[PDB]
Formats: C-alpha cells, sequence, structure tokens
C-alpha cells in the first residue's frame, strides 16, 4: 500500500499543487528541497539556476533578503518553470485569520502572487487556515501545517501534533501536507517535508538538530528533505546537493518494496 | 501586593525597556497599545501622530505595509520619541534560533534597529529566544513570549502556557513579558499585553474573540490592552482611543487597593 511519488500524484483526493510536485519529483528523481537562506537576490538566483535540476522545491525566506523586490520573484518563477521546481515561502503564518489573510495577499512581499506553497503554525487554531483560504487567487496554491519542529525543546508534540493533523484533514482543499520530522498522517495524499537534515549527526549552537536522509525518509517515513547549510555552507554546493538528492531518493525507493 | 506601573518601573529586577514603558504609562495615564494594521506608510504615520498622546505603545505589522522602507521607520522613531511611546513589531518569530536571528537583525526590515519590542512563539523551544537575544540583548531591546492567544481554538493553553512562562523567567535579561489573555506570571517585573479587546462583546468572522478592557485588565489581571479595529474603524479615532485609554486605565486603578 506504499505508492511511488508518481502514483500518489494520481490519487483521487490529491490536491493539484501536490500532484504537480509529486509528478516532478518522480520525473526528476528528486525529493530534495533546497533551503535558500541567503541575504542577496543574486545568490538566491544563482542557487536556483545551478541547483534547480537537483531539487523538487526551493524554500525561501524572502524577509532575509536585503534586496527583495517582486522583480526578483519574477526571475525566480522563470527559473522554477525552467528547471521544474515549486517555490515554498517559509512564512510561518501564526496569528488570527484576519491578520494572516493580509500577510499572505498583500503588503510588501505579495506572497500569494508567487509562492506555490506556504506554511502555518497551528497554535492560533483553525482560523489561521481559514484566513489564508480567504485570499482569492485563481492560481493553484497550497499550505503546509507545522506538525513537528526540528529544534530542541519543541512543543510541537503529542496532542499538538494530532491537532495539526486534524486541522489538515479538515482543510484538505488547501492544506496539502506538513512540516514534520516523520510521517504524521496515514493519508498518502498528504506531503511530509522534513527540515533538520544533514548527512552527519549533530546540530547547531542554537537548538537545531540534524538527522540523516536515510533516517528521515527511510526510517521515519517522510517524503521530502529540507536542507540549508548542508548545501549552502558546503565547499562544493552542487556536489553537496547531488549527495543529498541521491540519499533522499534511495531512502524513498527503499519503502516501495518488491 | 499590587504595585502601580510607576512603582513597577523601579523594581530591582526590571528590564530597562520595561522600566521606560512603565514610566511613560504612569506619566501619560495610558495602558493602551494601538494596533495599526494599515496598508500604507502614510496612514501608519498619520495615526501614530494623531493618537500618540493617548498610547503607551504602537504595535506594527511592517509586512502589511505595501510601501515599507527604512525611512518610514526613521519617521516612526521620531514620532515615538516626540509623543513618548514604544514601538512593538508583532513579528511572531517562530523558528529555530539560527533563522530568527537573521529575521530580527537583517533582511529588508532590519527590525532590531527600530523595534523596542518584538514577540515570539514558544513552540520551537528556547532556541527561538536564544537566537533573538544574541541580537537584542546588547541593544537593550526586549521580547514578549506568546503565552496565550485570542483566537478560537488556540492551542496556547495549559502546559503550553506554563512552558512560555518558564521560558520567560529563564531569559529575563531579554524577555520582558507576554502576549496573553490574562496574568500568567506572578512576577511583577513582567508585562502582560492582551489583544482581542473591544468595548463590545463579540468577535470577527475569522476566529478573533473580544473581551472588554474591564474584563481583561480588571478581572483577568493583564497590564496593557492591544486594540486595532476597535479604534481604527471608528469614525473618530481620537475619541475612540481616549475611550479605550480611560477604560483600561480605570480598570488598572481598580486593582491598586484601598
Ligand atoms: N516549521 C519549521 C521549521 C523550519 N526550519 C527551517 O528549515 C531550514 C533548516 O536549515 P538548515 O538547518 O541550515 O538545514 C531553515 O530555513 C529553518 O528556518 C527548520 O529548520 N525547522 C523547522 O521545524
Ligand atoms: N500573538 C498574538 C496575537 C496577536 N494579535 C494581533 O493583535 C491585533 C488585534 O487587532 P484587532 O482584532 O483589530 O483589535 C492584530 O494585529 C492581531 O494580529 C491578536 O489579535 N491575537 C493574538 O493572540
Amino acid at each position: 500500500m506504499e505508492l511511488s511519488f508518481g502514483a500518489r500524484a494520481e490519487l483521487p483526493r490529491i490536491h493539484p499543487v501536490a500532484s504537480k510536485l509529486l509528478r516532478l519529483m518522480q520525473k526528476k528523481e528528486t525529493n530534495l528541497c533546497l533551503s535558500a537562506d541567503v541575504s542577496l537576490a543574486r545568490e538566491l538566483l544563482q542557487l536556483a539556476d545551478a541547483l534547480g535540476p537537483s531539487i523538487c522545491m526551493l524554500k525561501t525566506h524572502v524577509d532575509i533578503l536585503n534586496d527583495f523586490t517582486l522583480d526578483v520573484m519574477k526571475e525566480l518563477i522563470t527559473l522554477a518553470k525552467c528547471h521544474e521546481f515549486l517555490i515554498f515561502e517559509d512564512r510561518k503564518f501564526a496569528d488570527i485569520g484576519n491578520t494572516v489573510k493580509k500577510q499572505y495577499e498583500g503588503g510588501i512581499f505579495k506572497i500569494a502572487s508567487w509562492a506555490d506553497l506556504v506554511n502555518a503554525h497551528v497554535v492560533p487554531g483553525s482560523g489561521v487556515v481559514k484566513g489564508l483560504q480567504e485570499v482569492g487567487l485563481p492560481l493553484h496554491r497550497g499550505c503546509l501545517l507545522i506538525a513537528e519542529m526540528s529544534s530542541t525543546g519543541s512543543l510541537a508534540t503529542g496532542d499538538y501534533t494530532r491537532a495539526a493533523v486534524r486541522m489538515a484533514e479538515e482543510h484538505s482543499e488547501f492544506v496539502v501536507g506538513f512540516i514534520s520530522g516523520s510521517r504524521v498522517s496515514m493519508k498518502p495524499e498528504f506531503l511530509h517535508l522534513t527540515p533538520g537534515v544533514q548527512l552527519e549527526a549533530g546540530g547547531d549552537n542554537l537548538g537545531q538538530q540534524y538527522n540523516s536522509p536515510q533516517e528521515v525518509i527511510g526510517k521515519r517515513g517522510s517524503d521530502i528533505i529540507i536542507v540549508g547549510r548542508g548545501i549552502i555552507s558546503a565547499a562544493d554546493r552542487l556536489e553537496a546537493a547531488e549527495m543529498y538528492r541521491k540519499a533522499a531518493w534511495e531512502a524513498y525507493l527503499s519503502r516501495l518494496g518488491v
């Protein structure tokens, strides 16, 4: 009952955003999401171009860009289209519906205009999702709910995690999956994306914890690895990206039996 | 014993930002924080200028400004100094320390350079505080932990709330208080700020819930009311601000005993 990415893309209950993603993952043999945590647009675009072929998704923090403009986003979309990857803004919407609606649609970033995917914390209750949903957009858009976090002392456990899953299942018209450390939903239509990934054991000095692709994808049953520093801080970024891609891909293959 | 704002300003263990706030609260007889959720810089500045005399604090969502620049913040600083209020950016930092550090110091908004106060969700664990503190501590900035939320279905309850209080108490060099619905700490050095306030019973259509100043300050023991739509939507914003100020102030006085 474990299905390939390509098969999952065709599930009756699949969201169009999820389908698109799943299809390209299968085509490109990648379940790697690059976390492009950089300070300059030039670097963001360089990464997108060089590593585009190796990734299913590019995760942005547009607020960390010193020189964000929508023109930058236009260029990013072009690369996304070229290389075939989704854009995920790691916005972490985390307030009342009325506020997040505005934060998604409007303001300086105009996130909804370019981000295939965003994420939200579940702490405010389901209003956080409802608010995001109320943004009118004749484009295919999805949301990921933060069900678990990668950091030491995370409170996104137990009943909290269950709450996230329930909220997702109840808003499946928009919510396409999770940020989690493992498989949290038994429903194959939902994507699992996992940050806190490096080839080596460890962490950082500010509460990040790392697990390997084999652990996260293979043992813990997640779908996609999110990797920042493991790539962007590497001596050879393309080489690193390819290692991560191959690691995650093989780990995934291991679940498909035969 | 319940202390006045002015007395609290003098507590041995008081944070400088907290002391500054408390002093101006006492001076101006205001425990009202204006929430200015506006789409134009001009409107932000206009409201800050007009309402400044009535408020202890102005809460911003800079990301909702269609036309944010650092020059806007330059101008806000001027108004804040003139009228005597603190600037609180409602950023809701909510990730690993390494990331939030960047989101606080850098990028497009350079929040730490102008915000007296910011807030953080506690869901990622204490790394969120550690990351922010590295930037903010030596700049005499302060942080508020989101211990409770105003929205329907909020998960910031019970053990979650208790975790926020512990985290605050353990980072008292930087954490100066809470976003909460009520008094959550018995330590008078900590500030309690409460959104979800209007004179009238009700809510919005996206999960916001309202309670009155008398209820939240008087009965529930919070310190400061955060009011958005209740003021901004009024025909006469000045009158509205004054009504809210008078309500919150009297509710506070009521706790001060014989
Ligand atoms: N939600 C969420 C999370 C997001 N992230 C984000 O994923 C990225 C991890 O980057 P890195 O540690 O450099 O591989 C970084 O942008 C961070 O903000 C987590 O690390 N953990 C989470 O739980
Ligand atoms: N943390 C936090 C919260 C922030 N806020 C913010 O406070 C403001 C309330 O605005 P209003 O409902 O218009 O009075 C708004 O900017 C919203 O994003 C809450 O309403 N509830 C919270 O729990």
